[PDB]
DNA sequence: AAAGATATCTT
DNA sequence: AAAGATATCTT
């Protein structure tokens, strides 16, 4: 299948290359890198896709999920969101969006209307942690600033997390697992259901949670109480 | 330092553009329409020549650990207590930058910054401006398509092209003056010191509400200063 | 944790 | 505007 493919498909950055063959290498920031990945997915995204008959799209306008959209224009409704994700083993945690866009507000941030989507894959890249530049010649002497690098492709509802992966920009957080567990699938939503009603009532602060629920055992007894 | 540090970046410029990633087996990926990516491949571009000029007048040039402003920290050994911070950003086409928190280290002043606030004694942007527009090979290279056009930049202080409103909201960032590329290269700015930009951005209120009572913009912020900031 | 930094875009 | 999206990271 189309999932199937992608996920055998995807199984080093030496720099920034200018027109002039000198190649500046990576920095430290772990910012620089999540950005790679989606360079390096794209062709493989793409290749699979047409293999598939999917068109693929990514976000004209900024600040908008996800950061590819597959689907035929027979099947409009049955889009799929791909979401590049990355970050370092130091056991591994990701942010997985908002909780106060799209799944709240269907057409809120998303290129697509959210119903419209039937499947959110997460393709998560996990990897471990010279201010001059090279010319190709030298490509096995420019310093490599991570290693290691392990990807998983993995629905999204089930590696989702019951904690906030971040504070003032409300963000949904995965589980705090290993990447086998990723890989996997081991989460704590019952169903995808249960993954949105969890995230679509989830309160901003804790000062509004401790009156409702924090976790997955106090809205599961939240839903009993009468989600009163 | 400064007129140096410019010129190497003007002539760079000039005739340099960035083609994609490279990889260890010579495969060249292309870059993507993310603007935000841009802000960092320039610093990666800049990395090199900051480093040069910073060399040529006896400064050791230093780099944080994450969320830690600024991307370069340039001092002499010998003048520890006088660091110069380099930001760089970029943004594409009037222009506007954020120009980081009102609430770190401006306020508390070892929160979030690489040394002590009161440790350097110039905060320098580097703006690149630009205007936004398959794995190829070396023998292909001048002939990948870029996803920016006609860069320029400037190298400003920060409170030269600072301005008086947020530059984000949930993230309180200090917003830059919303002007032209040419207002920035002669630093045609709103505040008449250093001070009065530390001043202002250190008593600004986080919302709207909260402003209302004190200051919301330059003028009332110096009429709020006449009466004795009442 | 849980809140708020880092940074940039948007109505 | 001003406030709240896109992200990821750490106190
Ligand atoms: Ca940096
Ligand atoms: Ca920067």
């Amino acid at each position: 299948s189309l999932r199937s493919d992608l996920i055998n498909a995807l199984y080093d950055v030496c720099g920034i290359i200018s027109a002039e063959g000198k190649i500046y290498p990576l920095g430290s920031d772990t910012k620089v890198l999540s950005t790679i990945f989606e360079l390096f997915s794209r062709p493989i995204i793409n290749k699979i896709a047409e293999k598939h008959g999917y068109i693929v799209e990514e976000p004209k306008q900024q600040n908008h999920y996800p950061d590819f959209t597959l689907y035929k224009p027979s099947e409009p409704n049955k889009k799929i969101a791909i979401d590049i994700k990355a970050t370092y083993t130091n056991k591994i945690k990701f942010t997985l969006g908002g909780y106060t866009s799209f799944i709240r507000n269907n057409t809120k941030n998303i290129v697509y209307p959210f119903d419209q989507y039937i499947a959110h894959w997460i393709i998560g890249y996990v990897y471990t942690r010279s201010l001059k530049t090279y010319n190709i010649n030298e490509l096995n002497e420019i310093p490599k600033p991570y290693k290691g690098v392990k990807v998983f492709l993995q629905d999204k509802w089930v590696i989702a997390g019951d904690l906030a992966g971040s504070g003032n920009t409300t963000n949904i957080g995965s589980i705090h697992a290993h990447y086998k567990d990723f890989v996997e699938g081991k989460g704590i939503f019952d169903s995808e259901d249960e993954f949105l009603d969890y995230w679509r009532n989830y309160e901003r602060t804790s000062q509004l949670r401790n009156d409702k629920y924090n976790n997955i055992s106090e809205y599961r007894n939240w839903i009993y109480r009468g989600r009163k």
